[PDB]
């Protein structure tokens, strides 16, 4: 219990100067002081020296501000109990928690279990879905910023963002200097709040309540600050303290691989998806150019040339994201048009990666006998095939105000399902290309009338699925049932002969028994 009550100083004091607001108006009183404190705990932490080693800046600031509070000054009742109870919990952690909370960060039933693999796996995972969280914190920032009210030049911020998205030599100094440069923002949002207003690039929405104006800018510098305190503990737990094959065990396994390489290939495919949903959700000639150069880099074929254009496709939305902030301002479409920048900028990265029969092998094995995978493995492998002619069926219903040819489409492909397997991987590809071609087309020609978007993007997705199973070597063992249930079926026939042949010579003679007991 001590550890706990002589450890919680840091949060316990921000906790103090958030709950410290509303003392009076726009003055030094009350909001200031807090605004000036996040200040110099941002000044600390991006100094990369004072993370916890500046308690001689902690212990003057407490001295300061105790100082003055206390040798300048129903109404009378509780600020006394916020700054004075302020110097005394400054004063307190000086007597109990400054060494202990500020030393120990230095440099040198059976739920247990669950509870403590779970903390350690989820921080591991947190970190490295904290890079991930950088990009959130982005998303956040964005979602608040361009979502639902425009903080003091949050232009300026999300650019910040925009451009520190897709480069890695940015990121880890562009992280700090755009928590540095958020907190500076706040510094002169809270500095804008003035009361000699006398009543495009300011937008000064002379902030009322002096709490609810900071927030989006508070909690965003404190995101940010956050992504700081785990780049420090990832320090702390780096300092302190599934496989590509092992995956065919079970489906934990599985999923353990999923989750390490979730967009490793993956990645261009949610790419395209997210840009067939930003199509469908924008509504505007901007789209029209955005799905223009996306069905351009669908029409090149590999995973080649369109990695060359893949740098292109980077130049692209850093050509186009700020521009389009700024035409905007002199939207949440803008805001899931960062999100599909993000997922490009995650395979731009992560593209690369060049560190790392066959697992064909097992497969044939694995199309009837495993612990786990062929109940799913080619639940995959063979029973989406013909679940693509369902849901093109159900994209051709809701509305078809020209979804027939996908109809006829659908009927010469449940006519031919069984012999397009039978077929060759260059055809094959040849007419998936060609059936992915006539549906991109529909959606941005149902771009272009100024619904049923849905539908039509989730037979897109199962049609990138089966893209990456056409293309693999996992397939090619279901695809080896064909040959043989193409080659055995006369001799089923002929089964079927016989069966029949024994069950009319079963008849036969019960009959002759029957005749011969009424003679």
């Amino acid at each position: 219990v001590t550890g706990i009550y002589v450890k919680y100083w840091i949060y316990v004091c921000a906790g103090m100067f958030i709950v410290v607001s509303f003392a009076g108006r726009l003055v030094v009183y009350k909001i200031v002081y807090m605004f000036l404190f996040l200040l110099c705990l941002t000044l600390f932490q991006v100094y990369y020296t004072l993370w916890r080693k500046l308690l001689r800046v902690f212990w003057w600031l407490v001295v300061a501000y105790t100082m003055l509070v206390l040798i300048a000054v129903s109404e009378l009742f509780s600020s006394i109990l916020i700054p004075g109870f302020f110097l005394l919990a400054c004063i307190l952690q000086l007597h109990y928690f400054h060494r202990p909370f500020m030393q120990l960060t230095d440099l040198e039933l059976d739920l247990a279990a669950s509870f403590s693999a779970v903390l350690t796996r989820i921080q591991v995972f947190v970190r490295r879905l904290l890079e991930l969280h950088v990009f959130k914190l982005v998303a956040l920032y964005t979602v608040w910023v361009a979502l639902k009210e425009v903080s003091v030049m949050n232009l300026l911020l999300v650019v910040l963002w925009a451009f520190a998205l897709p480069y890695p030599r940015f990121r880890p100094m562009a992280s700090c200097l755009s928590t540095v440069w958020t907190c500076i923002i706040i510094v002169c949002k809270m500095l804008y709040q003035l009361k000699i207003v006398n009543p495009n690039w300011f937008g000064v929405r002379k902030g009322y309540p002096n709490l609810g104006y900071i927030q989006n800018h508070l909690q965003i510098l404190l995101l940010l600050v956050f992504e700081a305190v785990v780049y420090r503990r990832q320090e702390h737990y780096r300092r302190q303290h599934g496989t590509r094959q092992r995956l065919d065990q079970d489906l934990l396994s599985c999923l353990k691989y999923f989750i390490n390489f979730f967009f490793y290939k993956f990645g261009l495919e949610i790419c395209f998806l997210m840009a067939v949903n930003v199509i469908g959700q924008r509504m505007n000639f901007m789209v029209i150019l955005h799905g223009c150069w996306l069905v351009a880099i669908l029409t090149r074929r590999r995973r080649e040339a369109i990695a060359r254009l893949w740098p292109n496709y980077c130049l692209f939305l850093t050509l186009f994201l700020l521009y389009q902030y700024l035409l905007c301002l002199g939207s949440t479409n803008l805001i899931s048009d960062f999100l599909l920048l993000l997922c490009a900028s995650q395979q731009w990265q992560v593209f690369s990666a060049e560190r790392t029969r066959g697992e064909p092998n097992p497969i044939p094995n694995f199309i009837h006998c495993r612990s786990y995978l062929d109940m799913l493995k080619v639940a995959v492998f063979r029973y989406l095939f013909w679940l693509v002619l369902v849901v093109v069926f159900v994209a051709g219903a809701t509305i078809s105000i020209f979804g027939l040819g996908y109809l006829l489409a659908c009927f010469y492909l449940l006519l031919f399902g069984t012999t397009l397997l039978q077929k060759d991987t260059r055809a094959q590809l040849v007419l998936w290309d060609c059936l992915i071609l006539y549906n991109v087309t529909v959606i941005i020609s149902k771009n272009m009338l100024s619904a049923g978007i849905i539908w039509d993007s989730i037979c897109f997705f199962f049609l990138l699925l089966q893209r990456r199973i056409f293309l693999s070597h996992y397939f090619l063992h279901v695809s080896a049932d064909l040959k043989a249930t193409a080659l055995q079926a006369s001799r089923g026939f002929a089964l079927y002969n016989a069966a029949n042949l024994k069950s009319i010579n079963f008849h036969r003679q019960i009959e002759e028994k029957s005749l011969a007991q009424l003679k």
